[PDB]
């Protein structure tokens, strides 16, 4: 038995709301700023879950099931009797001290506040709060990826990181917890993955689909790199390529020219049908640079 | 096709393997040394035998791939050879004279290639009086189905040609590599198990934790710690100064951590510890 | 053929020139105020009186390149131009606002191109209903025979192709170039400026022997300091910056001398001095004697 | 005045040419093998026959200046010499030993000059007798007129002054520098190449494209490229690399691309091939066609 | 003499009686607001009587020393002063304009330097009709005895000349600086205070570990973990970030758990909270 | 009760010697490779004395009393019934471990292995012994300056950096433990110091004696960086910044080229007679700006 209030309805917080509402026992309040877009939020849900059912890798009565538990409106009126906070929206920090701020005076003291930013200061957005704020952080899609990354902020009492591990465990996910710093730990190591590989490229040393293959056959890994962050989005690569690079100062984390290049161009992956590779109609895709 | 493998340990044993292991290849495994060459092939052999036991390949074919490499020195097996593969100890003077020694022996048309990941292919056969060309193969060569095909300045675009076409010939996919640090692969990997190191040195996480936020977050089938004690922190810490003394970057400085576990012996899985301690059982316990 | 120039700057009235002295060009020069505009095709007339009176142009040459500029008040006249080329302030969102208030003015068919230094010519052409080309001068426009061709990753080929013939049709040398930080000849010739700074910052010469040596040493034409002066201080931190914040990369710091001359407006021949003092005698005189 | 010459390259035999071409001067060549100092005043009477030829040299003066030039076996010629300029190979213990074996042959009094492009002065000469002093020609040395002066921590000023005069002496313009790493022309100079290399390796431009951009953008007299072979890219790569270590700065990182092709052998001209081919026509064409 | 003090703050404070201290000299202390420069006297006022009831000084001096300062705004007490030191809040556009009001205001002969650590001196006098100084203090100003003389890029040296001459004339030690990030003091001591965070973010010592080993080891008055938290980690933090941005070297790169802890409103003494908590008594302990 | 090895009988040797020996009840074999080499030391020290005796700021007989507890001579003949063995000779990696390779046969199993080096790694040193090997770093003079800088290396035991902790508090002095790094703690924070102030002068910010000046009346503190580093020696200066620069591979602590040119000229400070200032037998230093 558990209530569940997700703020923001985009695609992170859809993914999060399915999280909580796959485990039975859990409700999930899925809010936006405005009544629309959380309705939209959980029409997304659906028309996904009506995709899956028909290539037959969910069962009917368990989509429903799920769908039954996601309730769209706004925090003002969902969040009174709301055991944790899990906010999920645009990444500004203004925009989430408000929120927070608010939710500061709906939620009854018990309630647990967390934040699924990667890019922003747990500890800076919490900071005029009456209660804890702690980063639960998901990875897409997070009703199947099974890793959360428990995010410690300045202040954040050891108390509250132990209870988002519990919750973390309670839904069938795998907890690790990080002590605040940008990247934390996966984004940190992955995307300048991505950007090296990139550099690999845009120094001529091999091709794209090169240096996919080379990774894939020679270090075991699911995806090449390139191909990674077409699918992930380069817009994403390079704003967290810059955001290391702000906060560390350190020019290792300085984004490859190329990828600058290609988000300015909209080039930015699988998103715009076109990044790294080119992704055709009849499911083909091929590299740019041919 | 015969190919020449110089070097009898753990790299010229798999990539022995790797051609006698395709109907109608010999393969001379050569060393410095007669008995090293015909240890390399003991050891060859042995594993096999274990294979076959294991029911995992039949025994006739195991005898034919066992049958189809001969042991010795380069001046006495190498003369007709088509193709060698060098992967003997990574110092530049060592595999300069080697190279120069197997221009006299070898037959014009007979292809140099060389196995280093660190040395610098074009400086390798700087001197020669034909082409040098990178075959880079992946432990167990026999197994594993990348190959990197490393360009030097001086490459003709028709060596690297036929090389593609042996790999592919052999069950391979070559990739094309024009020579810098680290190739891909490395170049890659490593700083990645570089950056895991940082993170838990600078506090931000655990090793455990590091390793399995990786695998769950990326995807990945190790975490990068794990995979740095599996290569072996020493090869990683030496891999991480060739691309920091190749590029001149400080963004590839080698994690003081590492550097630390390396100097006490704690290279990892060979020597029982690294970031994980190595039980008798079967687990394996972080130093944290 | 018609040509709209944006910018009555050093670099805005040399571009003008380029085409105005190949006949059956006609050119339109634009700025901020009409009088800086006018300002301009005044600068122009004073300096081909002085290249007249040395022999060096007959006068009816010149007269005949004079009345093919026309100042516009920064369009009006810019509507009928076949060919674009700006040269305002080196800011990025200056360019796309002009090329924004410009999308409008021009007619549908007209080929855009800027003269920016170092700037992503893709991010300054991203709302736009046309292609952006880069068409990059060097100083003096009218007399440096290279032209730097930038595509953007949405360029077609009939643009950056049209943009060569242009450029043979005025006399000029294109060479293409991808789009990166600097292209090419100002990745390499602003860092020298750069590192001259930095060597007399740390007293290994004086800005007298700097200049000779590169002069005397290396056959080039200006001393790298003389040519921060000429270049314009400014323009050479702007694009030091550029490149620093293009590729996160210390190696193109700026030198903390030049910004330091460049907050007292110590800006080059532009404001009188910069690493010289311009005197009226037509003489130069370093600045730290 | 006698001067002697230690090495026999590319510099050693400009050097010698510098002041043989000077009336009432007599040079020592001297290198390691006696048939590469013989190479050295053969190579020299064979640039002069071909000057003699074109007319632009009288015979009579390229006569007597080969006359002034008499190559001995690294020494025992080097032994009433007035000054040394050393252009041996660009490496530490090189020049100390050498200046270590000459600090004995030569006559007690007697002005001791390196032509070293980027190393310490000081350290070079330490255990010596008497000081040291930079006397930095430039390629080629004969025609450049700039000579760089640079002076040790413990150099007198009676020596740098009669650099400075046997400089003006020989038709040069002596510029004194304080000892840093590259002084001033080559840490300027040499990071150009540098530049010019990553710009071809990142593909902006080809090489071809680059060398006309800086020829036809900033009136240098060879492009980047070519005069990175023209220099010799070994030297280039020793300068950067003694850059890259003095100052422990990454901004001065050689270019991989120039330390693969150093590896190669590919030099550019002293070895016939560089980022360009020199054909037997006197052409060049770049690598990348 | 007659000095104007702009900025009736802490520093602003501390000029006002670093001048009035000494006999002969009249200040301005002037404000945006009236009601600001007649606080900012009467926190000198108060300041002094405390000093008078602990005996440290004659009441008659500090009833001189007040009654030397006179505040007001600019506009009606600056006409006829011979140095200007401004000291207001750290704003490009603040300070230039400010100076562009006193230009009209004052007198030709009128000196103008301003008490700026992070904003360029050359920037900030670059239109006005007469020569711009920076006349640096150090908190206290009235104790303290250095003065950094900033010269700007167009500042000729008599007017620097005459700002050693005044220092010494008020019984200070003026030290001259060719305009520069961090100036002298700053400069060093703050990558130092940095460093020190770093050392403690990579787990290498503990605070009170860190702060022991400077002051035994290096005969520090304070360890840099305890003045980080004395000056104020936002402060520290403000200086590392001009430092990097003026001069693009990654050599200036702020430790990222400083900001953490700013970011926390963990700033010092001044917040009860950094590295060290500050408890009710007076011991502090290490938040370790 | 307790008997004290130290393993080189230098300048550092000599003040570890001493700060044993003024603690009653403690005993100093002062070692070194030959026997006069060792005499030489006792005598320096000897040497020493007699001067702070001139000078009024010891008495005769505590000299006297201190120099009786110090004896000189071999490993082999005078460390077999040591407790603790604090090696203080030259900084060369293998001369180190066959050093402590031969003290580790000589010495009883209960005898702490301790080493005062500042450049090499105390992980590196002992890394084939039998026992622990500790860093016990002292600083200059030993016998006065109280800091102790206990190392702890990757497989020291927290015992054996207990024990060095009790033995640095009964000998009076203050230990903090420090964990292997480059630097340490000290010397990590002072040598940019002096490494930043010479780039101030080269840079043409200040002058020398105003670069000192400021930082004595501005941080308030004992010396000036520049007279610092003259007083430290510059060579020694030099080799902390490049041992820094190297172990890290960071730019950061990329040594000042005005110091390397320096050093290269012989001009290291105090101990030449000259570096940032010139010293003069008026006791009178000047900047060599003027
Ligand atoms: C690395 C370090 O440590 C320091 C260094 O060296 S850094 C590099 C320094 N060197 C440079 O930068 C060189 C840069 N490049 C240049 O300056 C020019 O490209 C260049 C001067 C070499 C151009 O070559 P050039 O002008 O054709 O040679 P130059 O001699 O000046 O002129 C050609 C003429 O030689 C003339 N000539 C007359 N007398 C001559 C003589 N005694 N010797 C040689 N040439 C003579 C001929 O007239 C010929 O011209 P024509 O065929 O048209 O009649
Ligand atoms: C920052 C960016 O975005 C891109 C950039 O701009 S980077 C910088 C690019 N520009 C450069 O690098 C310029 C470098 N400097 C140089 O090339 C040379 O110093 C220089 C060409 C400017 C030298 O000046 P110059 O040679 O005296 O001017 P130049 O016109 O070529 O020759 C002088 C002659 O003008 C001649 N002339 C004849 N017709 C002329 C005409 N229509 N216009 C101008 N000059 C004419 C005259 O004959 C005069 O020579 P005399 O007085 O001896 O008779
Ligand atoms: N040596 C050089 O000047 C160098 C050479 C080639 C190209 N670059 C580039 O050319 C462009 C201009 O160079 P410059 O020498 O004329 O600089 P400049 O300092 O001389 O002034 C630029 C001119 O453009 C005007 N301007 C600014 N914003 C404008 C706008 N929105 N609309 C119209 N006019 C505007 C300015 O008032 C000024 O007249 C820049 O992008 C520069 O990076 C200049
Ligand atoms: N473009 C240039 O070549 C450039 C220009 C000016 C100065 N620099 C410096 O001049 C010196 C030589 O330049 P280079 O063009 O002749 O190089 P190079 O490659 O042409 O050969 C240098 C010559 O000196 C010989 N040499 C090497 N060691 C010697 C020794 N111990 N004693 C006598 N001779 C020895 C070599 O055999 C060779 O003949 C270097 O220090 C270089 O840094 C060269």
């Amino acid at each position: 038995a558990m209530k569940i209030g997700v703020i923001g309805a985009g695609t992170m917080g859809q993914g999060i709301a399915k999280a909580f509402a796959q485990v039975e026992g859990n409700t999930v309040a899925l809010c936006d700023i405005k009544q629309e877009w959380a309705e939209n939020g959980l029409a997304k849900i659906k028309k996904g879950y009506e995709k899956l059912v028909a290539k037959g890798k969910i069962p009917q009565e368990k989509a429903d099931a799920i769908v039954a538990a996601i309730t769209p409106g706004l925090k003002e009126n969902l969040c009174a009797d709301c055991d944790l906070i899990v906010e999920a929206a645009f990444e500004d920090m203004k925009v989430k001290q408000t929120t927070f701020g608010e939710l500061d005076k709906i939620c009854k003291p018990e309630c647990i506040f967390a934040s699924n930013t990667a890019s922003l200061s747990i500890t800076e957005i919490g900071k005029g709060l009456s209660r804890p704020l702690v980063g639960m952080h998901f990875f897409n899609p997070a009703d199947r990826m099974k890793l959360i990354e428990v995010i410690a902020g300045c202040n954040t009492p050891a108390e509250t990181v132990e209870k988002i591990k519990e919750i973390s465990v309670a839904i069938g996910k795998n907890p690790v917890q990080v002590n605040e710093a940008a990247g934390f730990v996966v984004n940190r190591i992955l995307i300048p993955m991505i950007n090296e590989a990139a550099f690999i490229k845009m120094e001529g040393v091999s091709d794209i689909a090169g240096i996919d293959t080379a990774m894939k056959l020679g270090a075991n890994h699911p995806m090449g790199p390139l191909e990674l962050g077409d699918f992930i989005g380069l817009d994403i690569c390079l704003a967290i390529m810059d955001v290391l690079y702000h906060e560390t100062g350190d020019s290792k984390y300085r984004a490859c020219p190329l990828i600058r290049k290609m988000v300015r161009g909209g080039n930015l992956g699988c998103k715009t049908g076109k990044g790294f590779y080119v992704y055709n109609a009849d499911r083909t895709k091929t590299p740019v640079d041919q």
